[PDB]
């Protein structure tokens, strides 16, 4: 063991923390992500997920943070259904309101009255293949005022998405429910594929993750295939590599890491992990922060297939008339990739 590498994944740790509870907003959210002149930036969803990420930390001001996090998220009651979503102006979507109900549980109120309603109002997104939605149909439609999308199906959109899914199955009361969709979805080579990332790593982690906490014998088999795919995704130089960063995405390889985590007997994959570990402590940034990776799709709302998508472009690249569907957006304020990432690291120091 190194004990420079451990200090240095603390004071990396620190820096990080930092930037994110320095970078919240007036009221005091954190905000990333945009829709130009459009939905805007992302606050309740970006909260609650950031919120998530830094639950493992076992710092009293960051837990402060998080009880402050939580009452924000209460005072955004002005939906009819209890639910949360991207921002104010956007309805409810069942991603923003799993992510609020593992913050929920981490300042202890999952027992609340809003977190009953707001878990209530999850199992309408329930589909009849045993997925999550994201979206109602009524809900998403009334929003979106884009004329040549007036009369287009939005099935797409309103469809079981194994992201979202794996996401929810992090909560006890739908992990059960949702098993059977996960393990169904998961491809020949061991991961999973999600609707609205990019980046496989993060679906296949987050689902990995909800077969390991249900502790059945019986998805152990998936859960190893899982780590086997993450240990092929990571090259030897610690980073998983894409089309976009051929050199690495901090965010691809933070939810690989975790994926990772899922198996601590096998060597490789603790060689693995140390060498991720390592070439994510070289590439924060002075002020604490990791480089955006964070991409988000957006589907056309009739797609059903992204991952069969061949055209995707992103949005802040593409010269002169430009939509969203089609495009990749990414967290502008590195704040998403940063709490991925310090996540990552906390959760995988101890097995160093
Ligand atoms: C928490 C989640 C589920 C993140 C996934 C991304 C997501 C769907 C964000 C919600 C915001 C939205 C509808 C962006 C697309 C869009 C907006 C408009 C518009 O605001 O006018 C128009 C579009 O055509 C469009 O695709
Ligand atoms: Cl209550
Ligand atoms: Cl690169
Ligand atoms: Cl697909
Ligand atoms: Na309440
Ligand atoms: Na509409």
């Amino acid at each position: 063991l190194l004990y420079p590498k451990l200090n240095q994944l603390s004071n990396s740790i620190n820096a990080a923390v930092a930037f994110l509870l320095e970078a919240r907003n007036l009221e005091g959210w954190w905000q990333d992500f945009n829709f130009p002149q459009a939905a805007s930036i992302g606050d309740e969803w970006v909260t609650a997920y950031v919120g998530t990420m830094l639950a493992t930390l076992p710092y009293a001001h960051v837990h402060e943070a998080l009880m402050q996090a939580w009452e924000l998220l209460k005072i955004r009651d002005h939906r009819p259904t209890g639910e949360w979503g991207y921002n104010y102006i956007l309805c409810g979507d069942a991603d923003t309101t799993g992510w609020a109900l593992q913050l929920a549980a981490a300042v202890g109120a999952s027992d609340s009255e809003r977190a009953q309603q707001a878990r209530a109002a999850l199992a309408t997104h329930l589909q009849p293949n045993g997925g999550i939605a994201t979206f109602a149909e009524e809900s998403i439609r009334a929003y979106i005022k884009v004329p040549d999308l007036a009369n287009v199906s939005f099935q797409g959109w309103c469809g079981a998405h194994t992201c979202v899914s794996a996401a929810v199955a992090a909560l006890p009361e739908f992990r059960s429910r949702l098993h059977d969709y996960l393990r169904v979805t998961q491809t020949s080579q061991g991961n999973w594929e999600g609707y609205w990332w990019s980046d496989h790593e993060y679906t296949t982690a987050l689902t990995a993750e909800a077969l390991a906490a249900g502790g059945q014998a019986a998805d152990q088999p998936s859960i190893e295939q899982a780590v086997a795919w993450g240990l092929k995704r990571l090259c030897p130089q610690g980073f998983v590599a894409t089309s976009k960063h051929p050199n690495g995405s901090t965010f691809a390889t933070a939810w690989c890491l975790r994926l990772l985590l899922l198996n601590t007997v096998d060597a490789e994959v603790k060689a693995a992990r140390a060498a991720a570990i390592g070439w994510l402590l070289e590439q924060q940034r002075p002020n604490g922060s990791w480089v955006s990776s964070a991409y988000l799709r957006i589907p056309y709302p009739f797609d059903r297939n992204p991952n069969q998508f061949p055209h995707w472009r992103y949005y802040d690249e593409i010269e002169g008339d430009k939509r969203f569907e089609g495009s990749i957006i990414f967290d502008h304020n590195s704040i998403f990739t940063t709490a991925t990432v310090v996540n990552s690291l906390v959760k995988a120091a101890p097995m160093l």
